[PDB]
């Protein structure tokens, strides 16, 4: 256990802020919702900000909390995400789409008061203007995935790589490959993990009375392996 895992009992409000550029095409997002831990459970609404989103909106949802996930008993030394807070971590990406661009990412975690802030920089090269991505061919909806993390201690954090499948209206699967690295802000002692993965199960919805551009967002992950 780690003293950070005691900032996750009950719900903690969540806020994520992201700042995009991808191919020149700038665009930023706001979510607000709620975490539950003990549940493995999260709820949050995305909305686009400056006006509507130049990607589709589920390519981002990786991008847009892993201290969320329910870790069982027995995995809770294992729980790096939670024992790195109040002060948080550093989350980098690439994200690699097969035949088409690649997004980077740079986010900070951390808690800001008593809400849970997730903080990134996004910056996608390399896009077909006419592929599925920019040409916005990807199906509104999201598999489950699972993410599988390994000790990085020379950093004093994780990595974890996983493969994101988006279905295109065509039938097809636009694969992402998911590279990921994390590592602590703070100077205090964090868990290192054991190898294990995250069992990740997502559901997209809209407001049926919302007009700005926006993503619902109901997750469950557990820990496991």
């Amino acid at each position: 256990a780690s003293k950070g895992e005691e900032l996750f009992t009950g719900v903690v409000p969540i806020l994520v802020e992201l700042d995009g550029d991808v191919n020149g095409h700038k665009f930023s997002v706001r979510g607000e919702g709620e975490g539950d831990a003990t549940n493995g459970k999260l709820t949050l609404k995305f909305i686009c900000t400056t006006g509507k989103l130049p990607v589709p909106g589920p390519t981002l949802v990786t991008t847009l909390v892993q201290c969320f996930s329910r870790y069982p008993d027995h995995m809770k030394q294992h729980d790096f995400f939670k024992s790195a807070m109040p002060e948080g971590y550093v989350q980098e990406r690439t994200i690699s789409f097969k035949d088409d661009g690649t997004y980077k990412t740079r986010a900070e975690v951390k808690f800001e008061g008593d809400t849970l802030v997730n903080r990134i920089e996004l910056k996608g090269i390399d896009f077909k203007e006419d592929g599925n991505i920019l040409g916005h061919k990807l199906e509104y909806n999201f598999n489950s995935h699972n993410v599988y993390i390994t000790a990085d201690k020379q950093k004093n954090g994780i990595k974890a790589n996983f493969k994101i499948r988006h279905n295109v209206e065509d039938g097809s699967v636009q694969l992402a490959d998911h590279y990921q690295q994390n590592t602590p802000i703070g100077d205090g002692p964090v868990l290192l993990p054991d190898n294990h993965y995250l069992s990740t199960q997502s559901a997209l919805s809209k407001d049926p009375n919302e007009k700005r551009d926006h993503m619902v967002l109901l997750e469950f992950v557990t820990a496991a392996g």
